[PDB]
DNA sequence: GGCTACAGGACTC
DNA sequence: CAGGAGTCCTGTAGCC
């Protein structure tokens, strides 16, 4: 199979400077601001003229402010850069039918009906930059390689604004040389434990005892890891159907108290239904987020679709349960709705 | 034993 | 000083 993975750079960033111009050159900052007080929340991104400074997703505002004070701050604005991602998406769809949108910012594609090997495969990299570039003048970095895997890696390694193509033997090369924490779906927990048994790499999964690795990091994350160093990992690039919408918000304080918890978990309860479209759920969570960012959530799953009205009843019922079974303080509250009909 | 629901764990962008 | 959204896996307990 022959996978070429695609990465839009600093899309949101990227895709405020493109709606204003003058931003070029400078730090951009994205965040999300909560509302508790002067710039508190968090960054949701931002470009390498913020990122080369240590400025990154996650961090709060007010830190990013310390290291960067005369970056530009921008509101996240997602529905403007889900439109621009839709569009795209809707260029690489000319590419290849057999393509796997993953996120606002990622797509794969299988273009093995498309090209017989990876010469053409770059070429065919190089035609879908110019074609974004001159559409929407964004700019991308490609990865190509044998899985999704070993394609996403390649982006990783040549981004911004790169292609990159990892044949056959430099997969066997990352196999023995990468650093398994930099392997997709290794975190920092997991990796502590593998680069805590000397696995530090794909290959010495191949030599610890099975049930050895099994026990540390449980039974599919294992055999992911095995197959991938046996140079046998194979997953389809399928079209993703989403199967939760939810929306979940911070709380001006903290509290446990139901009145005053409620009007939050209503407006998320309206804005998801909005989400929801023409999809009826099942299925509802109502998810809390602690004082200590601890995660705490309830849901219930009903033999037939749920009504805006039954979702608001319910809500409070499991908002209650997780009131009256964890004795901590909410942060943010929201829910999740699931099992569409 | 293995399938279901549910709740927590971990990871990703 | 810690926002928002979504996915997959696993331990536990009921049930066949
Ligand atoms: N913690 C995070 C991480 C990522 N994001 C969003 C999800 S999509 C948007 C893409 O930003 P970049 O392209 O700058 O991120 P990378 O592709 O470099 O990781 O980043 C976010 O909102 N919060
Ligand atoms: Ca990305
Ligand atoms: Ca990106
Ligand atoms: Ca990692």
């Amino acid at each position: 199979m022959i996978v070429l993975f695609v990465d839009f750079d600093y899309f949101y960033a990227q895709v405020e400077e493109v709606l204003n111009p003058s931003l070029k050159g400078k730090p951009v900052v994205v965040c999300v601001f909560s509302g508790r007080f002067e710039d508190s929340g968090a960054v949701a991104t931002a470009n390498y003229e913020a990122r080369k400074f240590g400025v990154k997703a996650g961090i709060p505002i007010v830190e990013a402010k310390k290291i960067l004070p005369n970056a530009v701050y921008l509101p996240m604005r997602k529905e403007v850069y889900q439109q621009v991602s839709s569009r795209i998406m809707n260029l690489l769809r000319e590419y290849s039918e057999k393509i796997e949108i993953a996120s606002i910012d990622e797509a794969y594609l299988d273009i093995s009906d498309k090209v017989r090997d990876y010469r053409e495969a770059y070429n065919l990299g190089l035609e879908i930059k110019n074609k974004i570039l001159e559409k929407e003048k964004i700019t991308v970095t490609v990865g190509i390689s044998k899985n999704k895997v070993f394609a996403k890696i390649a982006a990783d390694m040549a981004k911004p604004n790169g292609i990159k193509v990892i044949d056959d033997e430099e997969v066997k090369r990352l196999i023995r040389e990468l650093d398994i924490a930099d392997v997709p779906g290794i975190g920092n927990i997991t990796a502590e434990k593998l680069k805590k048994l000397g696995i530090n790499k794909l290959v010495d999964t191949l030599s610890i005892e099975f049930d050895k690795l099994k026990g540390m990091i449980g039974e599919a994350k294992a055999k992911y890891l095995i197959s991938l160093a046996r140079d046998e990992y194979n997953e389809p690039i399928r079209t993703r159907v989403r199967k939760s919408i939810g929306r979940i918000v911070t709380m001006k304080r903290n509290s446990r108290n139901l009145e005053e918890i409620k009007p939050y978990l209503f407006r998320a309860i309206e804005e998801s239904y909005y989400k929801l479209d023409k999809r009826i759920p099942k299925a509802i969570h109502v998810v809390a987020v602690t004082e200590d960012l601890d995660i705490v959530s309830r849901g219930r799953t009903f033999p037939h679709g749920i009504s805006k009205e039954t979702a608001y009843s319910e809500s409070v019922k499991l908002l209650q349960k997780i009131l009256e079974e964890d004795e901590r303080k909410i942060r943010r509250i929201g829910v999740r709705f699931s099992k569409f009909i």
